[PDB]
């Protein structure tokens, strides 16, 4: 029916009315949807996006664009210092897209390719992977306990953390967190020794997979 057709195809007319004229963040946003899922017009997707989130400051429009800029997608040059900056901005404002940005902060953070001098910055990364932890991000729970297990430069290991981020990566699923959880109680590295749980997390561990 070219009425439906005629009545999604001005579904757009409103976003760019919403967008380009009101500024509401929300309309962008809807525009972008648009953009990608009806038109597959990713570099006019990228055009709003980079609106959206440098001057309005949109979270879920930031995480969006660092995703972008990680592979070069709509026009964009591939670069992961401003994907960084874009996952840094969607962490911290809150928004749908948050606790994945979190991750994402930390583990560029981590790696240290974006830092100013290259390097591991894992002051940071332990700031951003908490958050995201803290959200339900398995992996994150897991990296960050395996920053405490090993230490670094700047960043003394620390079994009791390492134990505690082992722990909620356990809870949540993760394999090698409850193996790495059961040698700590077994042993009582940085934790008082408990040879029931230990068997337990033993247990816990073979059983996932």
């Amino acid at each position: 029916e070219e009425q439906v057709k005629s009545f999604l195809e001005n579904m757009e007319v409103e976003c760019n009315y919403h967008c380009y004229h009101e500024k509401d963040p929300d309309g962008c946003y809807r525009l972008v949807d648009y953009l990608e899922g009806i038109r597959k017009n990713f570099d006019e997707a990228a055009k709003v996006l980079k609106f959206n989130c440098e001057e309005n400051q949109h979270s879920d429009s930031c995480y969006k664009l660092g995703a972008y800029y990680v592979t070069g997608k709509g026009g964009l040059t591939q670069d992961l210092k401003a994907a960084a900056r874009c996952f840094l901005m969607a962490c911290e404002k809150p928004g749908k897209k948050s606790i994945a940005a979190c991750h994402n902060v930390g583990l560029l953070a981590h790696d240290g390719q974006v830092n100013e001098d290259g390097q591991p910055d894992l002051g940071k990364a332990r700031d951003y992977y908490t958050r995201a932890c803290d959200g339900g991000y398995t992996s994150s729970c897991f990296n960050l306990s395996a920053m405490f297990l090993q230490g670094a430069p700047g960043f003394p290991k620390d079994m009791d953390l390492a134990c505690k981020y082992s722990m909620k990566a356990c809870d949540l699923g993760h394999i090698w967190a409850c193996a790495n959880a059961s040698r700590m109680y077994k042993l009582g590295d940085g934790v008082d020794k408990d040879e029931a749980k230990a068997e337990v997390l033993k247990n816990r561990a073979q059983q996932l997979h």
